């Protein structure tokens, strides 16, 4: 019922995060794909159609803006390898996460640490704790991770627990 | 623009779009369930939807904005289970008007080749009868009968009015 959103920018390790942290039916049951299409008629290319393929009633329900809005935590992901850059990118982010809902929780976690420097480490600390921490006008970040996201870990396994305990602890205000 | 697939499990939504399709190099939205195991306050089993977002175009493209307007509905049902599954469109057809009160739908039957001519003949009665122009559901533009599994005449009329559909759309 509840959705775990995974955003930030593209190559950040979203996708290979989510796998190492994962580490019912027969299908899948939302299938987003882009459907691209060529016009008989030229002077007017086409562009692609973003197709949603809905397995049944409790998929496309389950899309409902109160749920997509309402009820969702945030997973913000950054590649601590490029450096405070990537804590900067993640403001936008978290003023469309805002915009969604004012009191969408998120989870701020930097990939690539162990290809990140020391000093891009205390960088990205400090950048987080003094422009993104308790900040209104910004979701509520509840906790923030460094993590090798190709392999388990000690930092990896507090984040799964930290993901666990926000989901349960959804049903509450901070 | 967005393609909405609806209709029941096993009515032919995703073999009838592998037919009818015949630029990033990863997924732009990937959704998945993910089940926990759980022993941190209790011990139930926690399954969180999970969606993966490429970048932002991805999210903004999952705006309320063009979750509901910016849409054009594919109904889909089995016409060889016969005219009680063009009964089970009304409640999609009512679901559809109220998320998206302004969009377009394209009725399609699938299973034409397992289905009598007795079905086919039901279903299209009903549709014409309780489905096309009633005020309270979204406007029906067309609707097809096809075999999903392969290509065919019917299949490529379908295609085609996907694709006008998805032009226009744009226009009105
Ligand atoms: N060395 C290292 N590479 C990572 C890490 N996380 C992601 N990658 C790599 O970054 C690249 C992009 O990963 P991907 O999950 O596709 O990013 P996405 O576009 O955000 O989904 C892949 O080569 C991944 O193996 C990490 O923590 N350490
Ligand atoms: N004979 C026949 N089988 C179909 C047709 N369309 C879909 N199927 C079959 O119905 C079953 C369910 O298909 P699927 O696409 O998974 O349905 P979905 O759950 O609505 O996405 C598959 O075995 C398909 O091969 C059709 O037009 N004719
Ligand atoms: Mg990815
Ligand atoms: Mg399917």
């Amino acid at each position: 019922r509840m959705k775990l959103m995974i955003v930030g920018n593209t190559g950040s390790g979203k996708t290979t995060l989510l796998q190492q942290l994962m580490k019912q039916s027969a299908t899948v049951g939302i299938d987003v794909k882009d459907w691209p299409i060529q016009i008989r008629d030229k002077r007017k290319r086409d562009l692609v159609l973003n197709v949603w393929d809905f397995a049944g009633h409790e998929e496309f329900y389950s899309t409902h803006p109160h749920f997509m809005t309402q009820r969702a935590l945030y997973l913000a992901v950054y590649d601590l390898s490029k450096g405070q850059a990537e804590v900067d990118a993640m403001k936008p982010w978290l003023f469309n996460i805002k915009a969604r809902a004012s009191s969408s929780p998120v989870i701020l976690v930097g990939t690539h640490l162990d290809v990140s420097d020391e000093a891009q480490r205390a960088a990205c600390m400090s950048k987080i704790t003094k422009e993104l921490l308790n900040k209104r006008g910004f979701p509520a970040i509840r906790d923030y991770h460094f993590v090798n996201a190709t392999e388990e870990s000690d930092a990896l396994a507090k984040l799964r627990k930290t993901i666990i305990n926000e989901s349960l602890n959804f049903k509450i205000r901070d």
